[PDB]
């Protein structure tokens, strides 16, 4: 089909290639068909491209989990339907226990497999979503950017914008931090970054007049969102610069989706986003782990009832487009 790229605000949601994931508070995340995903998720990230068995070699791939009971052809057709709705479907590279440890020279085969998978399934791009251990494993910092440059150029040749996004854990975005080689090598190739502002416990930043602002402090959630974003979009307070029109604020769907980082009161985000807007630096959207958790249950089997997309969908979609 058609590589479908995004020009306006985004609400990004990850999609699990597995069934019945266990939550941090004992809940459950079903596998769901793509066609079931709320349409306000206009970027949907297939999780994950990885190495399934090292006996198959170093190059990660994607294999649709048959437990999902969705044929190759049907998956393809559901991606095509999303594309017809103006929604992008990315392949997410990495995740926990991905076994991605590439050696220099592997970039050619990696690029090949990205293209093959993209052309097979009709993916619109790829999200770099490496686990902690992978960020600086072997030659990943060289190989992954090298391959992605080659993929971007491949599709630029027929007038297509293969999307590149990344999901760094935010503490790795300090100046000269471990994620910065991905950002610098792919400056001018990446479409937007959706960092994970969750699962980092008490990590945070100090601000004069406010104090220590932690990612796990619910009383200072507005100040967390505002100041971490402000630092990133300006390259201040010892953070690497990601421009506001390419920054998307990554969050847990609910308290089962991540250990920490869930926003108890959505108005803290509305307020933080509107401050960033008022200073001429509106962000590009939000991201969540995950559509499956947004559609999951708590430990007592109560539906989460799509609370994340209800809280943020309209807020984000009804903003002006980016510059
Ligand atoms: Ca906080
Ligand atoms: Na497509």
């Amino acid at each position: 089909g058609t590589i479908t790229s995004q020009d306006d605000n985004v609400v990004v949601g990850y999609w699990h290639n597995w069934c019945d994931g266990r939550g941090y508070q004992g809940g459950n995340a079903p596998c769901v068909e793509l066609k079931t995903v709320n349409p306000q998720y206009n970027v949907v990230n297939i999780s994950f491209m990885k190495v399934y068995d090292i006996a198959e070699g170093r190059i990660p791939t994607f294999k649709l989990d048959p437990t999902i009971a969705l044929s190759e052809a049907e998956f393809i057709a559901q991606i095509d339907t999303l594309n017809s709705q103006g929604r992008s479907v990315l392949i997410a590279l990495g995740g926990a226990d991905a076994h991605i440890e590439l050696t220099r020279g592997d970039e050619d085969a990696l690029a090949a497999e990205i293209i093959r998978l993209t052309d097979l399934y009709g993916f619109d791009g790829l999200d770099i979503d490496l686990e902690q251990a992978a960020i600086t494993a072997k030659d990943n910092q060289f190989v992954i950017p090298a391959a992605l440059k080659m993929v971007k150029e491949h599709y630029r040749k027929t007038g297509d914008n293969f999307m590149i996004t990344m999901a760094p854990e935010f503490p790795y975005l300090t100046a000269n931090g471990a994620y910065t080689p991905y950002l610098t090598e792919l400056d001018g190739y990446y479409d937007f970054i959706n960092p994970q502002f969750y699962n980092q416990g008490g990590d945070g930043l100090w601000i004069e007049g406010v104090g220590w602002i932690a990612q796990n402090n619910d009383a200072l959630k507005e100040e967390f969102i505002y100041y971490i974003a402000d630092s990133l979009i300006n390259g201040t307070r010892n953070y690497h610069k990601i421009p506001h029109d390419k920054l998307v604020f990554g969050l847990p769907s609910n308290i089962d989706a991540a250990a920490t980082g869930y926003i108890q009161d959505p108005q803290d985000l509305y307020k933080a986003f509107d401050r960033l807007k008022a200073q001429g630096q509106p962000l590009r959207g939000v991201m969540t782990w995950s559509v499956n958790w947004d559609m999951g249950t708590d430990a007592a089997n109560n539906s989460y009832n799509q609370q994340f997309i209800k809280d943020y969908g309209n807020f984000i979609h009804n903003q002006l487009p980016p510059v």
